[PDB]
């Protein structure tokens, strides 16, 4: 329940192979990998209500949602989707996404607070899972 806080990244991996699944170019993949490696996360949690600001060097994005309540966001490659977060356990939530227009890969993300005090974020596209690890700032 202590998801709230300021998180700085310490590990980011399998990122390029997630981007490959969609057709991101090698160059755009590489600069995406470097960008993804500077991510910062700001979380404000109030019960089942979440504000998450994730930012890189030149881009920042916010989401607000309630567990169980569909909301709108963007997949990895910017396609708008409706999303639904559910709890898996005390400190891990899973988010299913469904494309609002057309077809594409099945995408989903997770967030978890470990007992070591790490925030683990994963993002999935079909068979492929990226993972990022953060510590409190
Ligand atoms: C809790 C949520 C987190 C840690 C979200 C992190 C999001 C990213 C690392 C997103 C990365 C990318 C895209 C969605 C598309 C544009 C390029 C990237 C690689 C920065």
């Amino acid at each position: 329940p202590n998801f709230s806080g300021n998180w700085k990244i310490i590990r980011s991996e399998n990122f390029e192979e997630l981007l490959k699944v969609l057709g991101v170019n090698v160059m755009l993949r590489k600069i995406a990998v470097a960008a993804a490696s500077k991510y910062a996360v700001e979380i404000k949690q109030e019960g089942d209500t979440f504000y998450i600001k994730v930012s890189t060097t030149v881009y920042t994005t916010e989401i607000n949602f309630k567990v169980g309540e569909e909301f709108e966001e963007q997949t990895v490659d910017g396609r708008p989707c409706k999303s639904l977060v559910k709890w898996e356990s005390e400190n891990k939530m899973v988010c299913e996404q469904k494309l609002l227009k057309g077809e594409g890969p099945k995408t989903s993300w997770t967030k978890e607070l470990t007992n070591d005090g790490e925030l683990i974020w994963t993002m999935t596209a079909d068979d492929v899972v990226c993972t990022q690890v953060f510590v409190r700032e």
